[PDB]
């Protein structure tokens, strides 16, 4: 009693939309630095009906039965991503039931710290994530500034980590935890200061590597894994998972940190965990301990370490100055141009890029630059000497925004205006299209 | 620069497991009141590349671009959504992007009352969710019982809800919310009721529909919709959905709520809304509005009544006597049997279904029932006549199991060793496999 004919069919609405979808990320530079493409196995997973089983709990430890294929892939899940991350399943544990993120975070915070416990965390501005704490005089906007305590430390005038001020804020602060990791950093992190100053203060070092999880596991940037508590990362970015995210928790260090985490995740935050997302990291896990995958991270660096340069020589600025993995922060002042302007320049040309505050911005309601980054262009097989006409584009992009600003005015409602008919932004955008639409797709 | 290679070859050990899982789920009679079975449209949307996309924020206010079909797909769910539940988008709104259940139930708390807020659900045991408050003396099991005040109100000795209780309880408590809606409550829930002791009190009424949402929608039950301000639904069990949920809020009662909701869910909680799962839904909440769906839901009905009808006629109690819903709670004290013991024994016979406490218990660590319902096995085709079979199988299995126990004793390590190599038992899987086999499965 059911309806079984296909989507094309059974909804011919969202299907067209879909198409469309699609079409659009086969013909788009996408430079969002969080952003992939997933293969299709890892879609086959998702898709896989493993999600019609309510599986609450754990393996071996579950509320229903029925799981034994369940509970062989969730620890098939937990086993390969342990071993992706090269640590030893005596030393760590990891929880693979968060949805995203955002969740693991908050889980996590929650398991280490309790209500009311005090967290440290970047900025948001700075480069941290929302969920480091962040909030504004107006709001306590992340649920981690109001469920716990929350203090926010900056990065310098040049973009980097401050760890004297990270020092004096936790000495004076003297929270339970300090989070390092974050969402528009472009260099590597002092873990070993990081653990340096946690200890001197009594605190948990947890470490969010969302968006550096590949090069840690690859052995490229530095390891986390040798001075965190607690190691979080999302699958779905450099990861290339699916949307999901991982919970490490080091139990050498801390023994009963395995029962709090496990616990905060379910039943304190989460019900019935989704087990095609499950089954979908399992996949990719697989992947990553490849040397194949080895090889796409370091492209990734390549390409970005390339791109930096190309900018560099066409008299772009980026924030640090250059870049240590994936991502590039682009300095649009000099150009007097806003990334809020920018980004719907690009956005008129196919080119999918996200605004971003620099260390001059004061407040966010304009940021001053742009983020870019290279796994999703690396996974479409584009190469290092491809990232010159990646910055071709971006540097004519950002002479466009310029003329368009003179003929239009600074407001952005006024800009705008301009952007529908540009003839050189319909030039550029064929342009895109014509190489992008070309490159391999999964 | 990915590997192309179907989920076969890519990776053949998980692949294993996944078509061993789906022969399970084919060869059980799956009584899980809270399962059901997606179909090939639903599956086909999980498995989208739309969920490569990064689109934080609700539509038209994005925070980046590229968004414009993501965002076509997020305002047709909330379209269907609203249709599908006979309510006007001028009255009501509904956030589509909570990953699910217990996430979008914390998060509605959150939104109506914040941290410290004081609110009132049924108690676990009675038929209420872990998001409604739940804790222990020992603990605070819930989120929902640590980052709130909560106070937990129970059924009277025959399973109803008691509502001079209820406005006992919320008269002293005075909490900011009293949530009602259950995980197994077998009968309908007097709303209306439920709004007289709100306003008395001057408290938001929260309605948890997600095990009764299609009767809600369908017009078979009471309408919570009349009464509530807030309702939040799975979109995973009778609903024949994804794993994702929604947020309904009443505009008209409460102005100012839609931006509650939404900042609840993000930033406060979430980060990006897994679009995969929008466009499932979207899917499945166009079939709900057919008449078709409301047929299906009209069979869950007949055939949980007459599965209440044949336990009756062998002798077996259900709690309230009976149902007015999709489930059934089965009270074994007068076979002196362990809910905990009939799952082993019907696990052991390809029968899914899950232990469930009732009145008489207290402890909650062994309860004295079982829950059943109709929706998964009603969506595999069986009809009235079926529910003879299933109650004769359950009957049986009763029947076994008060055997078992008679020869290996009343402890649970001891009772297991009778289960594997019972020539009754493997008799009786062998005809479950038989009849599960040969029956629809999508
Ligand atoms: C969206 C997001 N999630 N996590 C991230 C980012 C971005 C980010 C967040 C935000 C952000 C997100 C939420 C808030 S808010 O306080 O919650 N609130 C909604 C303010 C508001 C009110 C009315 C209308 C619009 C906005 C404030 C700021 C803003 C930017 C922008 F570029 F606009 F300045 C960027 C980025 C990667 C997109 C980022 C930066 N920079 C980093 N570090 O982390
Ligand atoms: C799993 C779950 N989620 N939401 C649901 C259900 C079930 C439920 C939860 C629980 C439950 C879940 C978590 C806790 S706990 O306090 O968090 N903790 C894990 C202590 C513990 C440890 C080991 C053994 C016992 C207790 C305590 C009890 C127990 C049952 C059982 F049948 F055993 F009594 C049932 C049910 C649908 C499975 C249900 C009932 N009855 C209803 N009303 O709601
Ligand atoms: C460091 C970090 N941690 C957690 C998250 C949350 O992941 P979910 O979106 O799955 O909740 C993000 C996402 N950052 C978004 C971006 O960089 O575009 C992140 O950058
Ligand atoms: C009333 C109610 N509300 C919320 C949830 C949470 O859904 P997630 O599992 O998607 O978090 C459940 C699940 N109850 C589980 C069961 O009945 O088997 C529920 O019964
Ligand atoms: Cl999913």
């Amino acid at each position: 009693m059911f309806n079984n004919e296909p989507l094309e069919q059974i909804d011919k609405e969202l299907h067209d939309i879909l198409a469309d979808e699609e079409k659009r990320q086969r013909e788009t530079i996408n430079l969002i630095a969080s952003e992939n493409l997933t293969n299709g196995a890892v879609r086959e997973c998702l898709g896989n009906r493993v999600s019609n089983k309510y599986s609450e709990g754990y393996p071996k430890k579950r509320y229903y039965g029925g799981n034994d294929f369940i509970d062989k892939i969730e620890e098939l899940c937990q086993k390969r991503a342990l071993e992706a991350f090269n640590v030893s399943d005596e030393e760590w544990g990891v929880n693979v039931q968060p949805l995203s993120g955002s969740a693991a975070n908050v889980q996590a915070l929650y398991a280490l710290v309790g209500v009311k416990g005090k967290i440290m965390g970047m900025h948001l501005c700075s480069g941290g994530h929302l969920t480091h704490g962040f909030f504004d005089e107006k709001k306590k906007v992340s649920i981690t500034s109001d469920m716990f305590e929350s203090k926010l430390y900056k990065c310098n005038s040049q973009g980097y980590v401050d760890l004297d001020a990270v020092r004096e804020m936790a000495l004076s602060f003297k929270p339970k935890v300090i989070i390092c990791g974050y969402t528009s950093y472009p260099r590597d992190i002092d873990y070993q200061q990081f653990r340096q100053i946690c200890d001197e203060v009594n605190a948990y070092l947890f470490a969010d590597i969302s968006h550096i999880s590949s090069f840690v596991a690859c052995n490229i940037l530095n390891n986390p894994f040798l001075h965190a508590d607690v190691v979080t990362t999302t699958t779905h970015k450099i990861l290339r998972g699916p949307r999901s995210a991982l919970i490490f928790f080091n139990k050498k260090r801390n023994p009963g940190i395995e029962q709090k985490i496990n616990s905060a995740v379910f039943p304190s935050f989460q019900g019935g965990p989704h087990n095609n997302k499950i089954a979908a990291v399992a996949c990719q896990l697989k992947e990553v301990h490849s040397p194949a995958f080895k090889e796409y991270t370091q492209q990734v660096l390549l390409n970005s370490k390339a791109l930096a340069k190309a900018l560099i020589s066409k008299q772009i600025d980026l924030v640090t100055n250059g870049t240590d993995n994936h991502l590039i922060v682009v300095d649009l002042r000099k150009f007097s141009i806003t990334g809020s302007k920018l980004q719907e320049t690009c956005n008129a040309i196919n080119v999918s890029l996200n605004k971003n505050t620099i260390p001059s911005d004061v407040d966010a309601v304009s940021p001053s630059g742009v983020r870019i980054g290279t796994p999703a262009m690396t996974t479409r097989g584009a190469k290092e000497k491809d990232m010159e006409f990646i910055a071709d584009v971006l540097a004519r992009a950002i002479k466009i925004t310029v003329d368009l600003q003179e003929q239009y005015g600074k407001k952005l409602v006024d800009f705008k205006k301009g952007l529908p008919g540009n003839a050189q932004l319909q030039q550029l955008k064929q342009e895109v299209v014509t190489w992008a639409g070309a490159l391999p797709f999964p």
